[PDB]
């Protein structure tokens, strides 16, 4: 058929990360470009990027009433030409490269921008088909019979523009509108004075509109407690927006699309839209050309699944050299990789970790960056257990693809999981998955491959006054759940779940023709 497509987010690696978003709109994107489909992604400009140029076209977005000029960057790269929005709330924001904190200062801070920058975002996000040729300033411009895919609360009100403003001035008439939610918890709850700040017109208000009794904590600066009233407040919510006015949702696994439709608890509180409307979930591939220990860069001893036992114990020499563990190939290896706050579960694992070493025996490697209190515990491992635990808090690309190979088992304690990306980069490469039972790791990691203990407490939640001293022992649950895991290191069993899970096929081309065909009927062909 072949048809044009365009993401829209707010990552895209390696320009913007913290995070699987940004990975996805790498990835999917330029699979869904090899079956011959024109597409593009469209992110800002937080930094200034030395291999993106500016295409030269500028065009003027109106917000809190003013207008604002904005310009456009380009670049062709694994047939995808990505575009960047050019403008000082992106570009000029707290220096240090940005890189991690796109979104705010510290980790639980936002900036008081965000409403009017990724309003800004998304009304710039739709002139880009119209007024930019592609590839070169002397070729074709993407036009109007155009698929949106929309990423997340930052992207969720282009399918609300496209209608109340584009759709009545008689274009983009042919364009549909998906959503996918990467995440339930991150919705894009403002307060309503912002709503004037939005320029769109009057009677799109009653979409935004939300009552709830949690909301995100002040946007001042210090604050990050949300705030819990006894009646609930009216405020803005950009996601319901995205829900109500998408012409299909999508998500980021089977699993985790139940999870969602199934009540206040997993919708966080749009439950009724998901499940009215519906959502399908296509759980993330990955890259197989990046990843791949027969073939990897960053690997000293490249080995396939046929040459597993010698090519990991060799990786794990490397490994426990760079972190300091004692280089013993016959003790076990523990390796966390996630965000440093209460989704990924490192506050339980980091009280867990006595047990894990004294008890169990294991060496643990703890990659993450975050929140100042656990980023804090996570350096002091190393002091407190010498030569048995490291934590890395910053790190490179070239240091995840060694802690991979080298790590004997992988630990993921999250409280929920949309989909998970570390898991499946571990199943690729024979660390065996000790995983919390929820989202894409349910679907993932099958009992061929590796142990699911039972999910992690947390609050009514998106982080209210957070973890109770109480709840906090979710730690016996990893305790227990890796004493299993571990109890059976070298065994043929533990050969069997290596050669396993790297027989499983993680590639796109599978989920890319499930993304293809939800198009299909969303247009008509
Ligand atoms: C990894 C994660 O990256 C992005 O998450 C952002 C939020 O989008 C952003 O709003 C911000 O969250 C803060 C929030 O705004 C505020 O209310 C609160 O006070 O503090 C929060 C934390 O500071 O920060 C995070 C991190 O920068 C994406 O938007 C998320 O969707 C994304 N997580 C997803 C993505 C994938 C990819 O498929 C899944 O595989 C993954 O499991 C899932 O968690
Ligand atoms: N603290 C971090 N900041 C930014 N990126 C990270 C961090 N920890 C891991 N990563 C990278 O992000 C991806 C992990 O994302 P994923 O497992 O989908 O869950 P989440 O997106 O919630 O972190 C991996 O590709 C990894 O390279």
């Amino acid at each position: 058929k072949k048809l044009t497509i365009v993401f829209v987010g707010s990552e895209c690696t390696p320009w913007s990360k913290t995070g699987g978003l940004g990975d996805v709109m790498r990835d999917l994107p330029v699979n869904l470009a090899q079956r011959g489909h024109r597409v593009m992604s469209i992110q800002p400009r937080y930094d200034q990027y030395f291999d993106a140029w500016d295409t030269a076209v500028r065009s003027s977005i109106k917000v809190n009433g003013k207008l604002e000029d904005v310009g456009f960057f380009h670049i062709t790269s694994k047939g995808v030409d990505r575009i960047f929005i050019d403008h000082p709330w992106f570009l000029a924001k707290v220096w240090g490269i940005t890189g991690n904190k796109l979104y705010g200062a510290k980790t639980g801070v936002d900036y008081p921008d965000n409403p009017m920058r990724f309003a800004l975002m998304c009304q710039a996000a739709l002139e880009a088909p119209l007024r930019i040729p592609l590839p070169d300033p002397a070729g074709t411009v993407y036009g109007e019979d155009v698929i949106f895919v929309c990423n997340d609360w930052h992207s969720a009100l282009v399918p609300i523009y496209l209608k109340a403003n584009y759709k009545t001035r008689g274009l983009y008439q042919n364009a549909k509108s998906i959503f996918l939610l990467h995440n339930i918890i991150y919705q894009g709850r403002f307060p309503l004075e912002f709503w004037p700040a939005l320029n769109l017109p009057e009677a799109a208000k009653k979409d935004l509109v939300f009552e709830s009794c949690f909301a995100p904590p002040p946007l001042d600066g210090i604050s990050e407690q949300p705030i819990i009233s006894l009646k609930p407040m009216a405020m803005m919510n950009f996601l319901q927006a995205g829900f109500i006015h998408a012409d299909r949702i999508c998500t980021v696994s089977p699993q985790f699309a139940a999870e969602v439709a199934s009540g206040p608890r997993g919708g966080v509180e749009l439950d009724k839209y998901i499940r009215a409307k519906g959502i399908t979930g296509i759980m993330n591939g990955m890259d197989i050309e990046m990843w791949d220990a027969s073939k990897d860069k960053f690997l000293v001893t490249k080995y396939t699944a046929s040459s597993v036992d010698e090519g990991k114990a060799a990786n794990k020499a490397v490994l426990q050299a760079e972190m300091g563990l004692k280089v013993s190939p016959t003790t076990p290896l523990i390796a966390f990789v996630g965000r440093l706050d209460d989704q990924k579960g490192a506050d339980c694992m980091v009280e867990a970790m006595p047990y894990l070493v004294n008890t169990l025996g294991a060496q643990v490697v703890c990659y993450g960056s975050g929140r100042e209190d656990m980023a804090a515990k996570f350096k002091a491992l190393e002091k407190q257990f010498p030569g048995m635990a490291k934590g890395k808090t910053a790190f490179v690309p070239k240091e995840e693809h060694t802690l991979m190979a080298g790590a004997d088992y992988v630990l993921m304690p999250s409280r929920f999981e949309p989909c998970g990306l570390v898991q499946l980069h571990a199943m690729k490469y024979g660390a065996v998955p000790i995983v919390s039972c929820t989202g894409g790791l349910k679907d993932s990691v099958i009992p061929e491959c590796g142990f699911t203990f039972e999910e992690i407490p947390s609050p009514e939640y998106p982080g209210m006054k957070i973890s109770p001293e109480l709840i906090a022992k979710g730690t016996k649950i990893i305790e227990e759940g890796c004493k299993e895991a571990l109890a059976g290191y070298g065994s043929k069993a533990f050969a069997g779940m290596r050669a396993a899970c790297m027989k499983q096929d993680f590639a796109w081309k599978k989920r890319v023709l499930v993304y293809e065909k939800v198009f299909y009927e969303t247009l008509g062909i």
